[PDB]
C-alpha cells in the first residue's frame, strides 16, 4: 500500500549517510528525507527483506519516532520520511555548543524517554543510539531515526557478540545513559582516552564507565541516580524504560 510511484519523489542534495542506506533531501507532498538503499534490481529474497524493513518502520506512529511515509522499489529501493528543519543533538551539544538551560536539557531527555519506551513496547530495537539520532525538529520535538564504528554507546555485553543475540531492551537503555551523560556535562564520555581500541577494550571487560562527576553544578540529584542505573554493568541490572520515563517524568514537574 505505502508503495510511492517513484517519479512523483524529486530527489535533491546528498546529506550523507550512516548505520543504513544513504540519505537525500527530496520532495513529496512538501520536503521529505530519502533513504537510498543502492539495490538495483533485487532477487526475491532481497525484496522479502526490504519489506521486512519497511514492516518495522509501518510499525510506529508516535510524535517522537521520526514518522515514516512511504517506500519505491522503481528505479531504486528507497524508504521516504518526514523532513526535520533542525540539527541532531550532537550537533547542538558538540558543534554549536548551544547554551540549553536545565530546564531544555530534561525535556529533551524526556521526549527521548518516550520514543525509546514507545520503541520498546512495539518491541523494536533501536540497536544504535546515539546523540546523531536525535534529531530536533524545529529546535524543539526529538525525532528519533537511523535504526562499523561509534563505540561511546555501546554496552560492554555487545562487545561479546558472537554466542547469542546481545543487542536486547538493556543495551538501548544503556546508550540511553551515555546521551544523558552528554546532555548534564556537556562532552563525550572518556575525554581523556585517546585512543578507540583501549576504550572498545576497557568497556568490554567492565572496568571503565563514565565520571559522573564532570556533571553541571545545577544536576538534579535524581538524574544522577538515574544516570548510574542505566549505566550499570550487568544487563538485568538496568531500568526499563516505563521506570525511566516515570522518574523523568516526576523530575520535571520539581524543576
Ligand atoms: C546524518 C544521518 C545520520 C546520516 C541521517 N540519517 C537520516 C535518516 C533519513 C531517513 C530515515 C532515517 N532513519 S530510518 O531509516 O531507520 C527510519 C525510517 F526510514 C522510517 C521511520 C523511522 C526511522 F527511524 C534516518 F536516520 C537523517 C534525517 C532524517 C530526517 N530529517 C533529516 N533532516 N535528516 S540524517
Ligand atoms: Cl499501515
Amino acid at each position: 500500500d505505502w508503495e510511492i510511484p517513484d517519479g512523483q519523489i524529486t530527489v535533491g542534495q546528498r546529506i550523507g549517510s550512516g548505520s543504513f542506506g544513504t540519505v537525500y533531501k527530496g520532495k513529496w507532498h512538501g520536503d521529505v528525507a530519502v533513504k537510498m538503499l543502492n539495490v538495483t534490481a533485487p532477487t526475491p529474497q532481497q525484496l522479502q527483506a526490504f519489506k521486512n524493513e519497511v514492516g518495522v518502520l509501518r510499525k510506529t506512529r508516535h510524535v517522537n519516532i521520526l514518522l515514516f511515509m512511504g517506500y519505491s522499489t522503481k528505479p531504486q529501493l528507497a524508504i521516504v520520511t518526514q523532513w526535520c528543519e533542525g540539527s541532531s543533538l550532537y550537533h547542538h551539544l558538540h558543534i554549536i555548543e548551544t547554551k540549553f538551560e536545565m530546564i531544555k536539557l530534561i525535556d529533551i531527555a524526556r521526549q527521548t524517554a518516550q520514543g525509546m519506551d514507545y520503541l520498546h513496547a512495539k518491541s523494536i530495537i533501536h540497536r544504535d543510539l546515539k546523540s546523531n539520532n536525535i534529531f530536533l525538529h524545529e529546535d524543539l520535538t526529538v525525532k528519533i531515526g537511523d535504526f562499523s564504528g561509534s563505540i561511546l554507546w555501546m554496552a560492554p555485553e555487545v562487545i561479546r557478540m558472537q554466542d547469542k543475540n546481545p543487542y536486547s531492551f538493556q543495551s538501548d537503555v544503556y546508550a540511553f545513559g551515555i546521551v544523558l551523560y552528554e546532555l548534564m556535562t556537556g562532552q563525550l564520555p572518556y575525554s581523556n582516552i585517546n585512543n578507540r581500541d583501549q576504550i572498545i577494550f576497557m568497556v568490554g571487560r567492565g572496568y571503565l564507565s563514565p565520571d559522573l562527576s564532570k556533571v553541571r553544578s545545577n544536576c538534579p540529584k535524581a538524574m544522577k541516580r538515574l544516570m548510574a542505573e542505566c549505566l550499570k554493568k550487568k544487563r538485568d541490572e538496568r531500568p526499563l524504560f516505563p521506570q525511566i520515563l516515570a522518574s523523568i517524568e516526576l523530575l520535571a514537574r520539581s524543576l
